């Protein structure tokens, strides 16, 4: 119900693979010129453009594109390289992804956008370039999380703040009935839950068994959570 993950975010290794990881431009270029392998794979499914960008080194990315790195390789879990920059706030590396027509909506195993994987990590910065590059901020993940929802449980106040302003639904419910609402109240979120009721969120709204946010947070002993909605609601 709480849950969009499956197992967690998430031999083989190239001399591509280490220098682009290292950020060592020059050596990929050599390494590239005398005809090393551009999408050589890993155990877990790694091209050397996934090094590049989980390690942040833009013009290592953009090295690798012009030579023609084929941007939609996916790991065993799905992840692409731009779910690797946004895991690691890597606003260039994101730049250089999109520059080159990767998708802005590409999903894991796990149905995970970037800007449900800068969502779940808290990154500001790569949510809203996502959000301005045309990420559906409703997309849908695993058992129906929006990226709203992951902020939510997450406690990324600057994110949902972000997401809400660029239509992000406050009332959108994953597939037990959670509105966002639900979600930040059964995990003791008293600020994220305040700015959805200045959102216009309703704290009134049931869950598939019929409960309140109120009646989650006092399920889970939120003491906080518990007093602000009496307060509101009471």
């Amino acid at each position: 119900g709480m849950n969009y993950l499956r197992y967690s975010l998430e031999n083989g290794i190239t001399p591509l693979h280490v220098a682009s990881k290292r950020g060592n431009t020059n050596m990929v270029k050599l390494l590239l010129d005398r005809g090393g392998q551009i999408d050589a794979k890993t155990r877990d499914g790694l091209t050397p453009l996934h090094c590049a960008a989980r390690s942040g080194h833009d013009q290592v990315v953009e090295l690798l594109l012009e030579r023609g790195a084929p941007l939609l390789a996916r790991t065993k879990n799905g992840l692409s390289p731009l779910h690797m920059a946004a895991q690691g706030d890597h606003v260039e590396c994101v730049k250089h992804l999109l520059q080159h027509k990767a998708p802005v909506d590409d999903v894991t195993l796990d149905y995970l956008t970037a800007l449900h994987v800068a969502a779940h990590c808290g990154h500001y910065r790569v949510t809203k370039l996502l959000l301005d590059k045309r990420a559906n901020p409703n997309a849908r993940a695993l058992n129906g999380f929006t990226p709203l929802h992951i902020a939510c449980k997450k406690n990324r106040i600057k994110v949902m703040e972000l997401l809400v302003k660029y239509g992000a639904s406050i009332q959108a419910i994953t597939e037990s009935g959670l509105t966002p609402i639900h979600v930040a109240a059964f995990m003791g979120h008293l600020n994220i839950v305040l700015l959805l009721l200045q959102n216009g969120a309703s704290p009134d709204v049931t869950n598939i068994r019929g409960e309140t946010a109120l009646h989650m947070a006092a399920r889970a002993g939120q003491v906080e959570v518990v007093r602000c909605l009496k307060v509101v609601t009471e």
